[PDB]
């Protein structure tokens, strides 16, 4: 027997409608984490400030993450990036919103990472993730898309592009490899190794 624990956390309800009912394009995951803290704004059931958006990335823009929905099974997708929603509960206890992850929507923080992530001591050290973390009031209120990044030499489609116009600012119309970056120089929010991330955020 050993002692896993919070209260706020057994009755959580979730800050998103159900998976099938939220607003999602594969391949565009960092809009997908926009479209989710835009409803949690319009709705008044949590404060802005209790969630993150967190980009997953590192130098080379490879990192593999499990139990995602493009490729269902043991081994990982390796991405460039890759975008989800953190909310830490006023209790403490975090939780993890990923449309791409074939875990629960949402899943509870020391799962995912434990599921999803995994330890970076056993992977080869070009795959390790670093992780941004933007407070989403800031997420929603600086980030512009001009998806100019998705789109070929020809001006084509690399995937289908979201159903609604550009996310941009008045500050700017495409910041987007400035969360992509894992320079801590750039961009806004801040920038955590594995360890930090799991330690900050982790029962």
């Amino acid at each position: 027997q050993a002692m896993e624990g919070g209260p706020a956390a057994v009755h959580y309800q979730p800050a998103s409608p159900p998976r099938d009912a939220c607003v999602y394009s594969s391949c565009y995951s960092e809009e997908n984490v926009w479209k989710l803290c835009e409803y949690i704004k319009n709705h008044d059931q949590y404060p802005l400030e209790e969630c993150y958006a967190v980009f997953i990335s590192n130098e080379r823009k490879m990192i593999p993450i499990w139990k995602q929905q493009a490729r269902p099974g043991d081994g990982p997708v390796i991405w460039d990036y890759h975008v989800v929603l953190l909310h830490v509960s006023s209790g403490g206890q975090s939780f993890i919103y990923d449309l791409d992850t074939v875990l629960p929507f949402p899943c509870l923080f020391d799962t995912y990472v434990e599921d999803a992530i995994k330890s970076d001591d056993d992977i080869h050290p070009q795959f390790r993730r670093k992780f941004r973390v933007i407070c989403a009031d800031s997420y929603l209120k600086n980030f512009a898309s001009d998806r100019s990044h998705m789109k070929d030499s020809s001006g084509n489609w690399r995937e289908p592009p979201p159903p609604y116009p550009c996310i941009e600012t008045g500050d700017s119309k495409m910041n987007l490899n400035d969360f992509i970056s894992m320079d801590p120089k750039v961009g806004w929010g801040a920038v955590y190794t594995l360890s930090e991330f799991t330690h900050r955020f982790g029962s």
